């Protein structure tokens, strides 16, 4: 009859590799070097450190197209305890923390390495060396699927002569590089523009190299672990935060303490609201109090926004400068926005628009999208920010034609990126997320309009010397 | 300092339930509906028995917009000792065999169960009558995210006296109703359009009640579990194809039995192209010969395609009807293609066409997608079909003005279909799947042309 079995995390993905990114060979390769790029990135600028970062995919097998992938940075690099879990273990993350970075599922890596051992021998090779560590740890491995744990072929050390921190990460597998290429160089050529203060090497298959550098010292401060806002925190979290607690906590304090925003005031009002005793042992909360809670925090319309704290952005200087050198227009124009929160997560969307000059004509705009300084590339028609694009009236903003010259470019960054799948390509419709999309939109067409009111009005004085 | 932890996937997903398809209480509510009937009709089509469904949505909290979906159905039932860890526990499945059901993750009703625990706190209802079962067996659950277990809340049993067989799930989540309701209707009725043989009743938020009635009680051949093809089988289950071996084999012995389409002599040259002794044991097979052996499969040109039988096809007949049904076109064909293999998996591409009529004016065809037998309607434009129709010059087989009145439909069966997500509404672009449809779109397409020939001649 029906058998039932269940799965581990590893033979998951293993038996569904279309969802991390790897349906075909030529979007493996692009995913397998986006993953390491952004490991790499995670691990210097999210700690201070002024990235150098070297790409190289060698063919080591070209009837078979096999390709090794090696991706070499002066990152915080990794304890040599954590390398086999970091690397061989489903679900294994330093990011499941409050905090912007590039990774978030803890997936991203070991999909590579599952891919890898699907469909060719040799193991992943790991070279290491901590700040301040005596040594280079080396490691070879591959997982147990079934166990959704690391094996390890081949462990050793050697001896730190150069004080170097940072790794190298060397997997091999099938790929397609005529495929893949152009949109691998514009991944990597896209995050440049806006990582100005990293500096990154590349060299290709067929042996190019691409030298792409440093422009600036100057780095973001870093974004941090922060505590959640309460607006959107859903009941289980609540759970979650309950738990964690170390000390005897009354619900009053609980909202103080455990959240952003919530000062003393404004937590009578949430406890009057949510008719909860203030002096109530929030460990002793009941599953309807949660869920009282959980709806206040949902209605209220009174908290202070989320500090930027948690968030790293591109800046308005920044995405000017990117689209100005990229584009050549006429005109550009762009906006940071003010934080908001999502689902207890703060939330920056930052929007650029560029217009004329070099910019091709066509009938629709040219969409630029970035999620915590991700440039996305696939799957651009399925994007909420898609959505919103293509839902404004530009019309209402000067723009006369069917065919125009247009760039609209739209950053989100927060503690939490809702993708549509594992392989973090288009970002989903969060409703919250969509409506500040589109108030942001609108700010910087807002700017357009103004410089084609000017050139309307410039025209139509020099109508009446004709 | 970075701090090393793991999730269960239970927490996972509680983290990501966009990943699931409940990004927004709209989808959610959607998403919910068609877990549930999809569960219902592998629960009854899958073993010969006529789908009888019933989908109830009731408003239970207007302030909160809670909704209750209730989905009956007449089907195999559960075994009581299965129920718990069925719906809570995460990645559990009995579909995780080679074989065409709409399920297939083992995450379905259970990222379902995760909303509603998220969002409210009434826990989810079952009652269940497997087959010849005296009793009724009846339970309240939730999950316990940080072990990925079922919490049973409750659970009893009830005589059953009124002879019920099938099974009762009952979940409250937050929903949006005016957003979802066209998307609803519209699943309900395209996949009743294709399932003559189920009928359905649907009871809606505002008290509305639709019945769909069976129009034929012949169900296709149940789709059954089936030995891998060759072609594309990786290195992971090569392993685990040996792995299970209840007996000594050589690898000769190996490649004609575990696989479809390899008799006695397409080995031998299967086993000279990968360089592999025939009496050497199987269960011996280095690392290396694995890879050889994949690559062999890879490579060989001359391999059968996958039997036909076990999937189930719409058919010809059944897509023109309902095409000419929705649209009253002046002009319908369809295919149903000979089987292929993408990744060892067997699959079938059909494909649709219809023009004139009914059909609106517009500057693009209508395209509705299909995957095993489940109607495809979020992220259209992400689907390998829409690239496919899309870059189809369609100048080459009539297609004359800028504006046109075209449907064009595809349906994608297989042992396994490659979702984007896990949310399972679009297809991934796996190279072999996409060559087929654009060869069946084509097929399709010389019909359409001879008909826009036959029928320019006649303006003429
Ligand atoms: N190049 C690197 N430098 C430092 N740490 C790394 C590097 N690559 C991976 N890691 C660590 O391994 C963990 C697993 O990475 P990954 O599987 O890609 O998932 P995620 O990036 O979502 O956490 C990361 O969280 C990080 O701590
Ligand atoms: N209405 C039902 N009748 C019989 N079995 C069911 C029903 N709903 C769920 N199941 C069983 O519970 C299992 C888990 O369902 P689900 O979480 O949706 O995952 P999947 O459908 O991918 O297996 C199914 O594999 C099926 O065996
Ligand atoms: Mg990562
Ligand atoms: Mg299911």
């Amino acid at each position: 009859k029906e058998k039932f079995t269940s799965l581990s995390p590893a033979e998951f993905f293993k038996r569904n590799p279309e969802l991390a990114g790897f349906p075909n060979p030529a979007r493996a390769l692009y995913q397998t070097v986006r993953e390491l790029i952004e490991n790499s990135l995670d691990a210097t600028d999210v700690h201070g450190i002024l990235p150098n970062i070297k790409i190289t995919i060698d063919l080591i097998d070209d009837a078979r197209q096999i390709y090794k992938v090696n991706v070499v940075d002066n990152g915080i690099g990794i304890p040599p305890q954590e390398v086999p879990n970091a690397f061989g273990r489903v679900l294994y993350s330093s990011k499941y923390v409050n905090r912007q970075t590039r990774g978030m599922y803890g997936l991203g890596v070991k999909a590579a390495v599952l891919y890898s051992q699907m469909h060719q021998d040799k193991p992943i090779e790991i070279e290491t060396s901590p700040v301040n560590s005596k040594r280079i740890y080396t490691f070879k491995l591959k997982i147990d699927i079934n166990k959704n744990e690391p094996i390890i072929v081949e462990r050793g050390s050697v001896e730190n002569t150069r004080g170097f921190h940072g790794t190298s990460v060397a997997i091999s597998i099938p790929g397609d590089w005529p495929k893949a290429k152009s949109r691998i160089y514009e991944y990597i050529k896209r995050t440049y523009i806006i990582t100005p203060y990293a500096e990154f090497i590349f060299k290709d298959p067929e042996g190019n190299v691409t030298y792409y550098p440093r422009l600036t010292n100057k780095i973001p401060k870093p974004p941090q672990e922060v505590k959640p806002h309460p607006y959107g925190v859903d009941r289980e979290e609540i759970k979650i935060l309950i738990n964690n607690l170390k000390r005897d906590y009354t619900i009053k304090e609980f909202l103080v303490n455990e959240f952003q925003s919530i000062g003393d005031t404004t937590a009578d009002k949430i406890l009057e609201l949510a008719g909860l005793k203030p002096n109530k042992k929030v460990k002793n909360l009941t599953e309807e109090e949660i869920t009282r809670l959980v709806e206040t925090f949902k209605k209220y319309e009174d908290f202070r926004s989320p500090s930027a704290d948690s968030l790293s952005v591109i800046g308005e200087d920044l995405i000017e400068l990117g689209l100005k050198k990229i584009f050549n227009p006429d005109f550009a124009a762009s906006i940071t926005r003010k934080p908001k929160a999502y689902q207890g997560h703060p939330f920056i969307v930052e929007a650029g628009v560029a217009f004329g000059g070099s910019i091709p004509v066509g009938e629709e705009p040219i969409v630029l999208r970035y999620a915590n300084k991700i440039p996305l590339i696939y799957d651009e028609k399925s994007d909420v920010i898609w959505k919103v694009v293509e839902e404004l009236d530009w019309k209402r903003y000067g723009i006369e034609s069917d065919q125009y010259q247009m760039v609209v470019m739209v950053h989100l960054c927060s503690t939490k990126i809702p993708y549509k799948s594992a392989g973090k390509e288009s970002i989903a419709e969060v409703e919250d997320i969509e409506k500040e999309i589109k108030n942001a939109l609108m700010e910087v067409a807002r700017k357009l309009k103004q410089y084609l009111s000017e050139k309307r009005k410039e025209q139509e004085a020099k109508k009446k010397l004709l």
